[PDB]
């Protein structure tokens, strides 16, 4: 059973393009251990994430409400939305919206919480205003890293996505719930089983938020542990290789379970 970094090396000459990865103790912050921590990828539907954290900072702020409702409509809807497409007459709360831009990766719910922001520029103004100079969202879905690749546009580095994902989770930045729903709905995901959580043994923890590109480009970031609790965060990208959907799964399950076997 590969050692991690050994495994992540070997994806990596497996697929072709750049693997990344990072591990952060989640109550220290600490690295311990890590393989282009620095170097730019595209962040795919992993952004929903940091949106919904923006999101919930305006919720905390006494700017929105989750429970307030939001409706479009068929014009509105973009690929890869599963649930907004079933809601055209009903709408969908805040809340919601970031239910289903978590757990099912929809994508016209990324651009209306997009929308109640004022955009892409807005979200990269949230994340500089957290200390995070690095990530940047420029882009609406889907078109997000399918045109033309990494001008910095659309990009994290694992380092600083690792960093901002621990901040979101448990610094004071969000109130107590506001935390705590973020990560309920991370947790809550449906779409990254063949993902980190194949690997994952009884009784562990997992918030996550997987990411694709048709080609090319895969990645997860997840708060995770034993016992029910999350106690490190991983990311993991990958980019820049021809490999197919199955290759890159099949890769970073494997990353998974050398990071749970070497735990
Ligand atoms: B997203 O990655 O920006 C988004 C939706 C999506 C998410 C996931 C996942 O694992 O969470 C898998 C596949 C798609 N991506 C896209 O809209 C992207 N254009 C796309 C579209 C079709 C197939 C793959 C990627
Ligand atoms: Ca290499």
């Amino acid at each position: 059973h590969p050692e991690t970094l050994v495994k992540v090396k070997d994806a990596e000459d497996q697929l072709g393009g750049r693997v990344g990865y990072i591990e952060l103790d989640l109550a220290s912050g600490k690295i311990l251990e890590s393989f282009r921590p620095e170097e730019r990828f595209p962040m795919m539907s992993t952004f929903k994430v940091l949106l919904c954290g923006a999101v919930l900072s305006r919720v905390d702020a006494g700017q929105e409400q989750l429970g307030r409702r939001i409706h479009y409509s068929q014009n509105d809807l973009v690929e890869y939305s599963p649930v907004t497409e079933k809601h055209l007459t009903d709408g969908m709360t805040v809340g919601e919206l970031c239910s289903a831009a978590i757990t099912m990766s929809d994508n016209t719910a990324a651009n209306l919480l997009l929308t109640t922001i004022g955009g892409p520029k807005e979200l990269t103004a949230f994340l500089h205003n957290m200390g995070d100079h690095v990530t940047r969202l420029d882009s609406w879905e889907p078109e997000l890293n399918e045109a033309i690749p990494n001008d910095e546009r659309d990009t994290t580095t694992p380092v600083a996505m690792a960093t901002t994902l621990r901040k979101l989770l448990t610094g004071e930045l969000l109130t107590a719930a506001s935390r705590q729903q973020l990560i309920d709905w991370m947790e809550a995901d449906k779409v990254a089983g063949p993902l980190l959580r194949s690997a994952l043994p009884a009784g562990w923890f997992i918030a996550d938020k997987s990411g694709a590109s048709e080609r090319g480009s895969r990645g997860i970031i997840a708060a995770l542990g034993p016992d029910g609790k999350p106690s490190r965060i991983v990311v993991i990208y990958m980019t820049g290789s021809q490999a197919t959907m199955d290759e890159r799964n099949r890769q970073i399950a494997e990353i998974g379970a050398s990071l749970i076997k070497h735990w």
